[PDB]
């Protein structure tokens, strides 16, 4: 059973942005999703502080990054908070409304892609590398979900069969044809070395056969 919505005319106008303007400097998508993993680690561990119980569904706080050649995928896994099925609709837990107006205000008067992240709708920046994305998230109050869109206006949500994730957010990055040098494991160890070096989990690059 699939449902399928329509983006807000706001979000679909900043993913059509983030998708046709030019701009080289592509590789900010990994720093903006490695960010919002912390954020969500940061979400689970301060609810643990004062409720231990909320760890059940798993203690370790933690991101890894797996790249895959043959499926031409890169995923970032976290265990941070997760997202409800609600989160997920509501635009993966962002109020990318508000967050979309400042932004295009911004480029208008100076700024550049790149700062998306410090208008809240830094996930979006995943369209500057991949075709299609699919997020699949399980929460302490909610089942798990996988949301997917290709862009052009629609996404959707499912129940997810895959492999049960315990707790937290995987984003899997469905890489353009030109965009496999995100693949390669130098190219990534560059990229997290260059923007992420402050990232208070681990960060585990997975090497492929
Ligand atoms: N080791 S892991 O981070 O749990 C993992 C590996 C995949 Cl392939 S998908 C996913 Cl989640």
């Amino acid at each position: 059973e699939v449902e399928t919505f329509a983006f807000q005319a706001e979000i679909a106008q900043l993913m059509s942005l983030i998708i046709n303007t030019f701009y080289s400097n592509k590789e900010i998508f990994l720093r903006e999703l490695i960010s919002n993993s912390s954020d969500a680690l940061d979400k689970i561990r301060y609810e643990s502080l004062t409720d231990p119980s909320k760890l059940d569904s798993g203690k370790e706080l933690h991101i890894n990054l797996i790249p895959n050649k043959q499926d031409r995928t890169l995923t970032i896994v976290d265990t941070g908070i997760g997202m409800t099925k609600a989160d997920l609709i509501n635009n993966l837990g962002t109020i990318a409304k508000s967050g979309t107006k400042a932004f295009m205000e911004a480029l208008q008067a100076g700024a550049d892609i790149s700062m998306i992240g410090q208008f809240g709708v830094g996930f979006y920046s995943a369209y500057l590398v991949a075709e299609k994305v699919t997020v699949i998230t399980k929460h302490n109050d909610d089942e798990q979900y996988a949301w997917e869109s290709s862009a052009g206006g629609s996404f959707t949500v499912r129940t997810d069969t895959g492999e049960p994730m315990g707790r937290g957010t995987k984003v899997i990055l469905h890489l353009k044809e030109d965009q496999t040098e995100y693949l390669e494991e130098r190219r990534i160890k560059e990229i997290v070395k260059k923007h992420s070096q402050f990232i208070g989990y681990p960060i585990t690059l997975f090497v492929e056969k």
